[PDB]
């Protein structure tokens, strides 16, 4: 029988390409999205394409809410539903915009949204995953740049080390379940759909290796390894993958 | 005139024990309380006694929720009201208390252990830079945030995501003349509620004394940061653990 | 045409594995060594009867001395008289023993035998790689996840972990525009000593969150396999732990 | 009656203002130096100038060699001649210029110069102080980039990251002799003549806290804390005096 795996935030850029590559080493795959229900739902007919009855989405906003443990629990419900076990999380799923300190959406809003996918999510996904329960495992999608952050974005920094304290936290409580929990950390890869090219190139001129942001495939390439038996004894690790980014002063 | 400072959950143990030093060392003190009104009058009055109208108490909840903004709001404005002026602000109010990944509403405890850890912190931070000398703000952090406490997965995000903030808002708020720091205790007045044999067994672990800190030894590394000889210092966090977090398994 | 490797300490325990696997993975390998000449040449011996010409061994003292930038050059040197090329160096030897600050190897060759096998040959062996290449190019640098939560009366031992994170960085920062990348694998608890008591190799087992063993040393291979593989081009100045949750465990 | 303290380098810059805190504050110094004599002289003279018998000079090379352990021996037993006890001692002097991996002194001397200075001369000047043994405190001058390092300065690099390993190792293993060790990390601070006047500004523009380099004044400042008694549950801390310049992304 073939594992399955969650990926939250899966139907473009980065999760798709973890996504995609689950399935290529022989997953099954939830594609969880919030607003994307198109490209989700392309994605997964082209995996099932690939093979038969191997690919579902699953919609949930990740903000938070009171309800948001029950549509956790139910994203974690929808993988048992489709295929019967689920043995990869992969906390992807991350809303990203600045909120500075000094002056539409109101900071409840703003603290509900950027909390809420980066750490409440994945720590509700974790405790529903883990109440489930081989090779299990969660990867949490972290930021290579948590301590050189960018400027006027501090919730978003926030969630990201809380995310970093998720990870070192269900390592520790988790062991003994055979559960590992590790962290891949991108420094820029993909650049977002309304960033124009000048300011893309601004970005990409600052990494040390290429010169060049990361590809999603090269992101995915270590979830996937850490999701492997090639890191079996491997938990509460956060592998940076960002060209030597974090290692450049000002 | 003399500079003031708001303290979070300045009622008892170390932010008492900040608020009177600040206070001895000039400040006018913000006393802020949730539960403890009788500690935080008696406190007050106790300040107040060495100098007349230099201390006032502001009652809040920090746990998140919808009035969290308007409540933070608030307590910089009691300092403005009171002193007419908020230099310093020590965010050391904290829920703590352990939620288990597998077995309060899981929601409620989201909103007090990460509330008062960090969205309160963040709040508070805002409405101080907002309403803006030696500036700074001092956030009680956790030597232990790397090695934390079984099962306390909730509040160790709530730490984290403080460190976090340290980060961002000294980066931040640098050009405005804010210096934004931490004080990350380990071991400190270990309480009743702890048994004997936990608080033994604990403080057998520190190196520098076997000892836990005293709420004034953390409250020194406070008093420090805000002080004139700390004033190229932003971003950073001392740890005041006696080397616990040094300590392998 | 084969890549190939050099692997410091490579006759026994971690530095053997990770010479193994290079080598199965389709590595022509270097397998340097100190005093294990029989452990080194039997090793060549097995990987040569897999494949023929692809293992060679080279002797060398990596202490800290004014002959140790030769001897560096000349591993690596090494590697391109038996192989034409060198496409991966790992940093695995190892000098580790206590050095009480308070009350028969002098103070000075314990400096010399800890630093330079930990740190100081490490950095002459990345010159020496670097400066032959002046494709998928890469160092491994074989650390320690306990670095922040030292053995007592390790002093010079940590001095020299924490240089080799710090060389890491900054290798890994200076050698980017060349597409070599520079890497760790920081075990926490792996081979303990054949020699010492069960009963003490039980203490440290215990503290392991993750499965309350020791890491195999083919569990600390694979993490090398990774970072010089094809699936890691974009990763450098990265040290992954491999220990088992051991480095989150308080006190 | 007064605590004595060597400090490291102590003729110029922030080891001379170092030197001058702790005597403003009441410690008799050892102005250690190596080629700044006359400094070192006109040092000692001014501070017996204000209270006759509380500075001595002592020379020494730090660069390791064989003979490093007894130099090192030679600079605590200087200050037990001159004062007969040895309460603070502060690891500041230090070697500093790049060392490329790729290409007047051989590798060997530069190892010896960057790696003796930074992490030998500090480990054998503490085992030296710890074994001739109140409030005694190491305070380490450590580096706040670290982790963002200059370009091409590997050795100078290791050897700070080593200072990092002593502080913590020598903070665990000399606290049940109620030696506290510590380390205060400059960023940018009392930028030299010698640089050049582009690279100075160029470096003080990246500091976020005013632009502007730290005096010397205030690298001592965090020194004087943890060598006070406001300090005494405090050990194996690095303090980072840097104006928020590690916080800064490329
Ligand atoms: N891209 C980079 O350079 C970079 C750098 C550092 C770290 N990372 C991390 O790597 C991961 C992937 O990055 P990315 O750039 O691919 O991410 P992204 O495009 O910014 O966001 C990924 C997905 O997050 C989902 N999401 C946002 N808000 C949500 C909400 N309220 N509820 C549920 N889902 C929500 C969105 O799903 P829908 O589209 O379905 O609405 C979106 O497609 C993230 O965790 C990110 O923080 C990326
Ligand atoms: N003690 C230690 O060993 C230790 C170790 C590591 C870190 N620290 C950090 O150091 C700081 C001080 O520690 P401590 O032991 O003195 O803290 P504490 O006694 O656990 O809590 C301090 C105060 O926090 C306030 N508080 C709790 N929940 C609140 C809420 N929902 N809204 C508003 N205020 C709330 C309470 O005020 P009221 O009593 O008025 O309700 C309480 O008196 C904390 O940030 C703690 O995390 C302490
Ligand atoms: N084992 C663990 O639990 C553990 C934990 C943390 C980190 N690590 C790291 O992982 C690596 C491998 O560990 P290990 O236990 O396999 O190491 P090890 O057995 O202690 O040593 C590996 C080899 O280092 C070589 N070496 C020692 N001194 C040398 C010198 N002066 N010159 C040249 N070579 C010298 C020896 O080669 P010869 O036998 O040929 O003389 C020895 O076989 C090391 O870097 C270690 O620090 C291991
Ligand atoms: N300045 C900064 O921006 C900065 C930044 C980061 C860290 N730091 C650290 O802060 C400390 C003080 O910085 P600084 O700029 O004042 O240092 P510095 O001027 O570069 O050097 C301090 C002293 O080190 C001594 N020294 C150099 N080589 C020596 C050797 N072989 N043996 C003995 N002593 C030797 C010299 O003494 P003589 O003159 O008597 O020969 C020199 O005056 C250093 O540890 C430095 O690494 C400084
Ligand atoms: C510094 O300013 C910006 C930087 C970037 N960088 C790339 C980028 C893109 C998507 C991202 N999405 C998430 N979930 N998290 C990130 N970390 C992230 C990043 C890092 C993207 C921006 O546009 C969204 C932006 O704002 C103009
Ligand atoms: C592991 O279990 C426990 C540990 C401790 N440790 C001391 C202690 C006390 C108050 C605290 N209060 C806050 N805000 N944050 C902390 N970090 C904290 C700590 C660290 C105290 C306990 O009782 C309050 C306890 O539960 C029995
Ligand atoms: C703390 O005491 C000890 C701990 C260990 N732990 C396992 C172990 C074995 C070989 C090692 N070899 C090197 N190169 N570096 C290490 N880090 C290392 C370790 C970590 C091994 C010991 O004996 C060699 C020992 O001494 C009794
Ligand atoms: C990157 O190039 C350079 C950078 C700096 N930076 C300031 C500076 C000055 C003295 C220093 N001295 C020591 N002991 N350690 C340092 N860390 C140090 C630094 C950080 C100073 C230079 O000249 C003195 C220089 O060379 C042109």
């Amino acid at each position: 029988e073939a594992p399955a795996a969650v990926v939250t935030g899966a139907a473009k850029r980065i999760g798709r390409a973890i996504a995609v590559k689950l399935h290529q080493t022989g997953y099954r795959v939830v594609i969880h999205y919030h607003n994307s229900a198109e490209a989700a739902v392309s994605l997964a007919d082209e995996l099932n394409k690939e093979r038969s009855n191997t690919a579902v989405v699953c919609q949930a906003d990740l903000t938070n809410s009171n309800v948001l443990p029950a549509s956790c629990e139910e994203i974690i419900n929808s993988c048992f539903r489709a295929f019967g076990r689920c043995d990869v999380l992969v906390n992807n799923a991350s809303a990203f915009y600045p909120t500075p300190l000094v002056q539409g959406k109101t900071v409840e809003t703003q603290v509900a949204e950027l909390i809420g996918t980066n750490a409440i999510a994945p720590f509700l996904l974790t405790m529903s995953f883990a109440q489930r329960q081989s090779n299990l495992s969660i990867v949490n999608l972290c930021d290579a740049m948590v301590d050189q952050p960018c400027m006027a974005f501090s919730l978003y920094n926030m969630g990201k080390h809380a995310l970093v304290g998720l990870t070192q936290s269900a390592a520790l409580e988790l062991a003994p379940y055979g559960i590992r929990v590790n962290g891949v950390a991108p420094g820029v890869s993909l650049l977002p759909v309304a960033m124009g090219e000048e300011e893309k190139d601004k970005w990409r001129r600052k990494v040390p290796l290429g010169r060049r942001e990361a590809s999603a495939e090269q992101i995915a390439d270590a979830v996937i390894f850490l999701v492997s038996g090639s890191a079996q004894y491997i938990t509460g690790s956060i592998i940076k993958v960002d060209g030597g980014l974090s290692l450049v002063h000002a």
